[PDB]
RNA sequence: UCCAGGUCUCUCGCGAA
RNA sequence: UGUUCGCGAGAGA
RNA sequence: GGAG
């Protein structure tokens, strides 16, 4: 991925756009019961913990673009991911607008609590001035569909999240694009049959995680792999994506039936940027906030992996290649042992930049005890063995609690976090109970016994 | 003074028919 | 408690 | 930055 040009918006008559230039983020009533190293992200370039130039930071992910072409790995990848889904029987009808806007079987509605991106943000305008989930009113999307039509340019705005140290001072902040209500609706009038699809069947076919309950998959996925399993992490996936991939992906989708609007796909791959008071232009680079990004990121690491598996392990059978994809994030086995550390050499050579699975120095044997997927371990109940637990270590649940954006919410946030926080043991859980309950508001909250936890995590198989 | 800050998935909580 | 809808939040990608 |  990479910046073609930028520009001040004035030079060019797109409007400035202001986000907020401080964080909603708030030490909470449990800030100084648990220890934690991460705060609030940079925001703006005037920030004090900067320790380097922000925009330059920022912007630092669009590494380039290595390759152009689709070559006979990526199109014998294509062959084999397209048969896999053929397998689906996928419906390639469009969606209705009606079914586009607020959801149906498998695809959930419009978020109408977030932005409707440019250009009404540009008029205060919101969607909830244009739809209505209680009528499910059309008429006004439509009309505003073909007045503004789509491709449309995309809203950068810098996440507001907690953030490594490191990373702050860096001033590695992640960026979103916030995609235009249009091109929203146009995404999923194309491809919510697809999307709908893909959350009906997260597993080994789709190659996709989209649409799980970590709670119950987890008991699943150990029976769906191969015998060797192999993991890694990327370096700036979406933005190190280069065209080509965008291109074998259009193969794909014009092999399972979405031929006539692959169109869609060049919009994603060639996108321009408001930040600011700057107006950009990036070939390459998957968008983060576009219509589908969760679902293309997915089928693009399919590709991405079956293609390096056949430059790296020649005349290798992926029928046997078992993976699960979550973004960039994967979880992948072999009936054979396969080496990241080759893989990510021949990754090298399509532009993608592959390190050791979860942070390690080393690239060393990935195992049920050391794999994690959606930041979360495996780990079999200690009753019921075939039960597997997602565990996430507590350290993540600490960084949480000590934060909030509106003490409104801590109810319910302390809570969501108990549901994470069990599958570690009644011996860690209680203990957390406990650090919470040693300040009062903490013994204000209704919390869950273990006990009641794991009784009605048994009950959930059934 | 308020509002602002993407796509999705799952879950919990609340309100309704 | 089942569903179906609407709202809020948290987490993950 | 958007509306009062
Ligand atoms: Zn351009």
């Amino acid at each position: 991925g990479e910046i073609q040009w930028m520009r001040p918006s004035k030079e060019v008559g797109y409007p400035i756009i202001n986000a907020p230039s401080k964080t909603k983020l708030e030490p909470s009533a449990f800030h100084y019961v648990f220890e934690g190293v991460k705060e609030p992200a940079v925001l703006t370039k005037n920030d004090p913990r900067l320790k380097t130039d922000f925009e330059e930071a920022i912007f630092s992910k669009y590494v380039g673009n290595k390759i152009t072409e689709v070559d006979e790995y990526m199109k014998e990848a294509v062959d084999h991911y397209a048969g896999q889904l053929m397998s689906l029987d996928i419906n390639t009808e469009q969606m209705c607008l009606e079914d586009a806007m607020y959801g149906t079987d498998g695809l959930e509605a419009l978020d109408l609590s977030t932005s409707a991106g440019y250009p009404y943000v540009a008029m205060g305008k919101k969607k909830r001035d244009i739809l209505n989930k209680q009528t499910r009113d059309t008429k006004e999307m439509q009309k505003l569909l073909d007045t503004y039509g789509i491709n449309l340019p995309l809203v950068t705005y810098v996440k507001d999240e907690l953030r490594s140290k490191t990373k702050v001072e860096q001033g590695k902040s992640r960026l979103i694009e916030a995609s235009s209500l249009n091109d929203s609706v146009a995404m999923r009038m194309a491809f919510g049959n697809l999307y709908a699809a893909f959350h009906k069947n997260p597993g080994v076919i789709t190659g996709s995680a989209v649409g799980c309950d970590p709670d119950l998959f987890w008991s699943k996925i150990p029976v769906l792999m191969e015998e060797k399993l192999f993991a890694f992490d990327y370096t700036g996936y979406d933005a190190s994506l280069s065209p080509a991939w965008f291109e074998a992906l259009k193969m794909v989708l014009e092999k399972i039936g979405f031929g006539d609007r692959v169109d869609y796909i060049d919009y994603l791959n060639h996108s321009h940027h408001l930040y600011k008071n700057k107006t950009y232009c990036v070939k390459g680079g998957m968008p983060s906030g576009c219509s589908g990004t969760s679902i293309f990121n997915s089928m693009i690491n399919n590709l991405i992996i079956r293609t390096l598996l056949l430059k790296t392990y020649k005349g290798i059978d992926l029928d046997h290649l078992k993976m699960i994809a979550y973004g960039d994030d994967v979880i992948a086995s072999y009936p054979h042992e396969v080496d990241a550390s080759l893989l990510a050499q021949s990754g090298k050579d399509y532009g993608l930049t592959m390190t050791p699975a979860d942070k390690s120095a080393t690239f060393e044997t990935v195992t049920w005890e050391n794999v994690t997927f959606l930041k979360r371990f495996f780990r079999a109940d200690e009753k019921y063995p075939f039960l597997i637990h997602p565990v996430m270590p507590m350290k993540e649940i600490h960084e949480s609690i000590r934060w909030t954006k509106d003490p409104r919410n801590t109810q319910d946030h302390v809570r969501s976090l108990c549901l994470l926080a069990w599958h570690n043991g009644e011996e860690e859980y209680n203990k957390f109970l406990a650090k919470i309950r040693s300040v009062p508001i903490g013994r204000a909250l209704d919390l869950p016994e273990y006990s009641t936890l794991y009784r009605r995590w048994l009950d959930s198989f059934g």
